[PDB]
């Protein structure tokens, strides 16, 4: 007497990247890495178990909230000790990679911080400025419970409440470039990163994975900004809503254009939370803009998918 | 006939639906000559999106489009705007301003974006802090465009641009943060159309229900807050389910889901608004893990617990 699993109904257009807080481009399928992608936002079982760093909100992506308590003489300046993203106390031993909305990708976080005093010191008091997080840097310990921050103004900061809105991404300027599927060290060096959501692969000759793809802003350079992500926040939500069990390891997915009722394509869903599809080389696809997926059926690993 | 639903989310699980950041709490507001009339989180209970209401959380109060041309003004920079997915704005659209459009009077702060196409150094980026005034004559998104202010006018080029919205403010010449003044969408001596309607209790005794937020200041002591009627997970909800709505008023209660015991009880009106019967200003004080669940259709006329 199962649930019936389904898709959210929702154009690229429609749907949000889950590994930064930005619209979906396109789609993409590559090449197989000789490392595995290991993304932890983004990340959901179809049976609604949301897993790594993931959680619901758009708005938690790559953000952090906490209290700034301390600086150090370093250009990673201003220690800022974590909250989760809702206000209330981080535990360092939950079973979590990090604080859930880390970003997962070596590089730099460009935005905004901006802070609200409470206490005792012209409570109310606001402020806000541009600033940087560097997920390369020795203090970006957000396992542990902190990160620090650079900024532009260090004479107009305090030791306050303080948020990061995230912006977006870039290499930094000295040879440690923005590498998508570079974990962070969540803990630091030196130190494993545990708790992860596993590494994803096609399991079948022919496959490539399938990405939802966003081209993200930069501060500068001629990088792409490319951020790929292997299942969208709206899917997440929805999964997290329904909480279907999964039938199989494998859901077929169509690409439907609804006007004609027409399949463009099929696909495999995994039960962890990935798409892939027959086809060999990198390749953006070229789709209808009132193109979606829908939920076919419940297949398995023997399934061979129609060449894309 | 598909039953109704709400999805079942805490409120640090939702997102404002007027600017994009979690809610923070629930407020009950005494009824007054204040008209609620917002355009953004605006959404029937049977999916229909309503004023400039969109369904991406990172498009509320963003812009898209084209830097086209600077004038000597505070309100530099001309922004030509497009849709937020990058398709061509049409001002003869029967919406009051492109989607996402900021719905208060106030300043915007955020930061732009820009990445080049065409001849001029293709690919090459850029971004710095901005703000978008909705009192400026020059914020005009009905006919297509707002002009910015920015940091650093000499790293600004005429090419596609990004404005994402950090938090609000104040105008440092004193033009006030109204959170429930509609800016006008055409500028200086025109009328707004297309829009959502004004919004009130209309029984005895009850209050409007907002999901608040205390979002980002950048500068001085203003509370941030930003009040919507219903959040944007709802919103999203309500777009996919499409249940149709049985009567005038659909009763929903708060629980408790540790306990199993409802906290109080509220009005959710077909149009995508609550109220409660209550008499006063009031921050509800409610647990961390309650959420609203679908009671039954009601009339406007039936009459609530009093919390
Ligand atoms: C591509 C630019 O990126 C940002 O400026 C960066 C800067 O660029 C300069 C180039 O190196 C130079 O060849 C010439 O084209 O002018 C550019 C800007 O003055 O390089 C510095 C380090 O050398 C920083 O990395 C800057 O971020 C951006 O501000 C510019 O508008 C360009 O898009
Ligand atoms: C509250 C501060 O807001 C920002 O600073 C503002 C600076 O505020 C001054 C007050 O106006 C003043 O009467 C008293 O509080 O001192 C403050 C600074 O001494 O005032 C200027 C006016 O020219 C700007 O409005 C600033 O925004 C922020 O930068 C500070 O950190 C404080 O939070
Ligand atoms: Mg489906
Ligand atoms: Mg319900």
């Amino acid at each position: 007497g199962s649930k019936p699993f389904s898709l959210p109904i929702l154009t690229l257009s429609e749907l949000t990247n889950s590994r930064f807080p930005v619209p979906i481009d396109s789609l993409f399928t590559a090449q197989n890495n000789v490392l595995q992608v290991q993304c932890q936002n983004g990340r959901c079982t179809l049976d609604g178990e949301l897993q790594g760093t993931t959680q619901l909100l758009p708005t938690g992506i790559c953000a952090f909230r906490g209290r700034v308590t301390a600086q150090i003489n370093q250009r990673d300046r201003w220690h800022m000790q974590l909250q989760n993203l809702n206000g209330t106390t981080y535990d360092p031993t939950d079973d979590v990679p990090a604080p859930l909305g880390t970003p997962d990708f070596k590089g730099v976080v460009f935005g905004m911080v901006s802070q609200r005093n409470v206490g005792n010191d012209a409570p109310g008091s606001t402020r806000a400025q541009q600033a940087w997080v560097s997920t390369y840097s020795p203090q970006f310990v957000p396992k542990l419970g902190s990160v620090n921050l650079r900024i532009s103004d260090n004479d107009d900061f305090q030791f306050q409440p303080t948020k990061f809105t995230p912006v977006g991404v870039n290499d930094d300027d000295d040879g440690h470039p923005f590498r998508q599927w570079e974990l962070p060290n969540y803990s630091g060096e030196l130190t494993l990163n545990m708790n992860l959501a596993p590494p994803v692969a096609p399991n079948f000759p022919g496959e490539q994975l399938l990405f939802f793809r966003s081209f993200v802003p930069c501060s500068g350079g001629y990088n792409q900004g490319i951020i790929d992500c292997l299942i969208p926040q709206e899917w997440i939500q929805h999964f997290y809503q329904e909480s279907a069990p999964s039938q199989s390891d494998v859901a077929l997915i169509r690409y439907v254009n609804p006007d004609t009722g027409r399949t463009l394509f099929e696909a495999k869903l995994h039960r962890s939370g990935y798409i892939t599809v027959a086809h060999s080389g990198d390749y953006p696809l070229v789709v209808p803009a009132n193109g979606h997926f829908r939920f076919d059926s419940w297949v398995n690993q023997f399934y061979s998918l129609a060449p894309m």
